[PDB]
């Protein structure tokens, strides 16, 4: 009963079925980065229960995104199911998550789409270079939906948080000089999103061991410098904490599905798993400063 | 490598997948007879190996045709497979048959489409009345294909002939006053299509028993009178003879797939199965005369 949502599900379904007939090459050509597929549907006096009568659906660079999915260890059939088997769920009073909590579906602006197009080749090559091991967003699909006059753009990414294990505390850190704090309107929703100073206040610590910390920051440095290089800024580190005590394995996670998980070290006051990655990178006081400033912060909290 | 053919296969595939999400009602509404679905595809720098970059596909009254398929004992998944699993084969120097010889795919004119629309409700009701037992064409699907500038209309019907058992001799009878005979250009192709006088010459007999003859002509009368009633004429009886001696069951056929089969009677000079039905009905000296004249002929040859 959300028409835009059902066009998306329809669109992803259509998209993955078409690609299932297209031979997967090992390389992308420069044209794959300029490519798209467009489908206009006009149903007259037919199929009213499921679909709108008039909708358009556009996928950007379908070959590039399939290549990315593969590189992030995502199988097209699973991706299709996660997005289609049952409707994605809305998240605030905004974004959606797939019914299985695996994927995030964010509405973005035509500006954001333009920027994504702009960085896609370099983004792809970066993913190739690091063999998919990164704390960058994992962009999996990018679409344009049209439902009789309304036009929206969506991007699909991997969830930073676990699909199984809940997260009682969420942070969003930038390490900025200006003060960042959470709304009391937000604090009163079951799961709030705290910011820099909610953290830098109530004594929040991340208990990971020195190897795990080394790996993470090495990754973060490479990622962040690549973002700097692209003149990108205003991105956050999304930090989620799962308290094992409150909520198969009786506390362990699948490291091949919940890629951003790190177990706490043995002397950790409480049994905790952490989920950390970069989010929200498509905004284009300066990029080169922001990067090292962001890195300073994350170092001092870990 | 025939673009129009691959849009058809693409279109049937798309059509049956969509309908698989639509609830099947037991009744059609008057709007189902005015309905259609339209899909415009624009691929830029994508999917060139399989599809054209720009094509349109239109299905007419998709609910009505699905209802007909069901009434003729055809399952949508099978129909999808017969048309998609492998390309339909061309037939002359015209029409196509599905790779499994079950369905015929004829190109028709916009006139023919208009006439089909015109008779569809009455056609449907007739099929309902006779519980699908008829010698009329079984119309299963009707489409419009557009491949960059070229526009064609196709209709899909059940084959009059068997999908397994070959047919060494084919006739096409109208019972007309003017002389009808086959071309020598035709006679020289492996399987010719003989006409009224090729039959009325070389002593062709149809050896069926008196019950089978009674059933057939009762059917034929009802069918033909319905065609008359619609002011339709210029239709033929397509007669195919299978010689058991020349070419599982060692001579018997599936009466649920090869619906138009009749075994010969026990005293038949040779072991023969006959395949007879009406074809080519969409041309709109008069209809009422043609009918009884057609019936006179078929009576005198059986
Ligand atoms: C496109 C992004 O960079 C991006 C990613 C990758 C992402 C990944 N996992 C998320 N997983 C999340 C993020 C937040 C929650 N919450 C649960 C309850 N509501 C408040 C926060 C749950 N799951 N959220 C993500 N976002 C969201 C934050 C901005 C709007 C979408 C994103 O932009
Ligand atoms: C739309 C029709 O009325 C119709 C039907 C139902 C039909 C059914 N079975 C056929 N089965 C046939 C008909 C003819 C052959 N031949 C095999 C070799 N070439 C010569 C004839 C094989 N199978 N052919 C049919 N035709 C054809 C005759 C006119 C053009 C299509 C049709 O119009």
């Amino acid at each position: 009963s959300d028409p835009l949502l059902s066009v998306l599900m329809w669109g992803v379904n259509h998209s993955i079925n078409e690609l299932s007939h297209v031979q997967i090459p090992v390389m992308l050509m420069p044209d794959d980065f300029k490519a798209y597929s467009k489908i206009k549907v006009d149903n007259h006096l037919f199929n009213k229960e499921n679909m709108p009568s008039h909708f358009k659906f556009k996928e950007y660079c379908p070959m590039v995104f399939r290549n990315l999915r593969e590189r992030f260890g995502i199988d097209d059939q699973d991706f299709q199911n996660s997005l289609t088997r049952s409707a994605p769920l809305p998240n605030d009073s905004r974004f959606h998550t797939s019914y299985d909590k695996r994927y995030i579906i964010k509405t973005i602006t035509s500006e954001d789409v333009a920027e994504m197009h702009n960085i896609l080749k370099k983004y792809h090559q970066y993913i190739v270079e690091c063999h998919g091991i990164t704390l960058l967003p994992q962009f999996l699909g990018m679409y344009r939906l049209n439902v009789d006059g309304v036009e929206i753009y969506v991007i699909v990414t991997r969830n930073v948080f676990s699909h199984r294990l809940s997260v009682y505390r969420k942070y969003d850190l930038k390490g900025s000089t200006v003060a960042r704090e959470a709304s009391d309107k937000e604090k009163a929703k079951e799961l709030p999103t705290l910011k820099d100073n909610d953290f830098i206040n109530e004594g929040q610590k991340i208990y990971i061991d020195d190897n795990n910390k080394k790996v993470f920051l090495e990754k973060l440095k490479k990622d962040v410098e690549f973002l700097a290089q692209l003149k990108l800024m205003d991105y956050s580190l999304l930090v989620g904490i799962h308290d094992v005590e409150r909520a198969l394995a009786p506390g362990e996670f699948d490291p091949n599905i919940d890629v951003y998980g790190i177990k706490c070290h043995e002397n950790s006051p409480r049994k905790e798993v952490y989920f950390m990655a970069i989010i929200d990178i498509l905004t284009h006081v300066n990029p080169e400063q922001y990067s090292k400033r962001f890195l300073d912060f994350i170092g001092h909290i870990l």
